């Protein structure tokens, strides 16, 4: 049932914009948005200085419950930890619920390990008891799935809430490969850390080759809201659309 | 005053300002490689809130440690939401800023209500503490009457502000002499530690005169050094630096 497929996959949206142009306006009516017709988005995703502005707002819509996420280290995934640190240190002090910080993935091709623990780690230390941190490990740069996993791995050790995908700003983001190896590493390491697949979801079709993927790995009943995301923007529209609303 | 000495004066007195809201980060290393001027370093650089970990390492690259981070927050608008203010100001902080200039709430302030002026400066100012210096702009080019100008003045002291800056650079009129002048009284009268920062349309020495001229007979030759007096400005550097002589 494709309806179905539509409305759960709303439900778990990230809805993002990252233009970085972004007007006041454009955050509100965003936030507005994400109260859509057939239910809320779990979340938006927008640069940090937009959070205070899309805190109240969300508020003044009552709905407080669609969390704010943002991104750090964005998009390049330097490998400059104070960098790093400090935008999250930021990003939380702005009020973020989730911080998705870009992992320092070029570090890790020429072979440093080291950089992408450390990182995770300091930015995960300063989201305590403020905000999650999804770890972006950007797969369409990692290209293999030993990077991918590898990434994954790191990633997770060093306390990531959630590993997603992509930043959406490269040649290639979100891909059903990609997804079956960061969905196999969470299932092999720890059930508790979330999915969000960001970047090429455009409509529910590809939204369900995402949840069939989590559904067969992780059962059934994992993808819920804290454990599964989607990064992405024109898929609203999209879904709303399947579900009735043109 | 010698027009040549006033340029040399007023560059040391510099917040070196950086604030179109689409800087890249080449931008912002240039910025503050401009700071350290072959005529000596300014006091500051003004950007962005999200540049400052970048300019943090290229401030340190280029080994101009003293060379301090200015930001701004409610900024330009002014607007009366005490807990936007406050977070912007809290991040701002997390960022790393040495200084952050606050936009007070101006148009609150002219229909009435003094009170959030007072609450959201004095906020601001907490949550500073240990890190930060708070600037406080008033917007004097819209307040324009002399007793609201006086006022703002008045309630940013009261509420903690380190310095008071007369504009954002982004509405038509910025500082002007007789807003100055009311501001420094203001200043002489309540708390001589409290600065004075005239910002926007500083373009070159003659204008940097005014400003100077007007601390100088008000508070003395000895008051306006970089803990009490600094100029929010971009193009009047090289303005100066044609003054006096470097390229």
């Amino acid at each position: 049932d494709i309806k179905a497929v539509a409305q759960r996959a709303l439900s778990l949206m990230d809805l993002t914009s990252l233009t970085n142009t972004e007007t006041d306006q454009e955050i509100i009516d965003l936030c507005r948005q994400a109260k859509s017709p057939a239910g809320e988005t779990a979340a938006i995703c927008i640069f940090p200085r937009f959070i205070p502005v899309a805190k109240k707002a969300l508020k003044a819509q009552q709905t407080p419950h669609i969390k704010i996420a943002t991104v750090t280290n964005f998009p390049q995934g330097n490998d400059d930890l104070d960098i790093a640190l400090a935008e999250t240190r930021a990003a939380v002090a702005y009020g973020a619920d989730e911080v998705d910080l870009v992992f320092p993935y070029r570090a890790l091709i020429q072979g440093n390990e080291t950089i992408g623990f450390d990182m995770v780690k300091v930015c995960k230390q300063a989201c305590s008891g403020n905000a999650k941190l999804k770890v972006i490990i950007e797969t369409g740069e990692l290209k293999s799935e030993e990077l991918i996993r590898k990434a994954s791995e790191i990633a997770i050790n060093a306390g990531a809430d959630f590993i997603k995908t992509s930043t959406g700003k490269v040649a290639i983001n979100a891909t059903p490969e990609a997804a079956k190896v960061m969905l196999t590493v969470i299932k092999n390491k720890n059930t508790a850390v979330g999915f969000k697949p960001a970047g090429g979801v455009r409509n529910a079709d590809d939204a369900a080759i995402y949840l069939d993927l989590a559904d067969n790995i992780l059962g059934n009943e994992w993808a819920d809201a804290n454990h599964f995301r989607f990064g992405a923007s024109s898929l609203l529209i999209s879904l709303l659309d399947t579900l009735g609303h043109k």
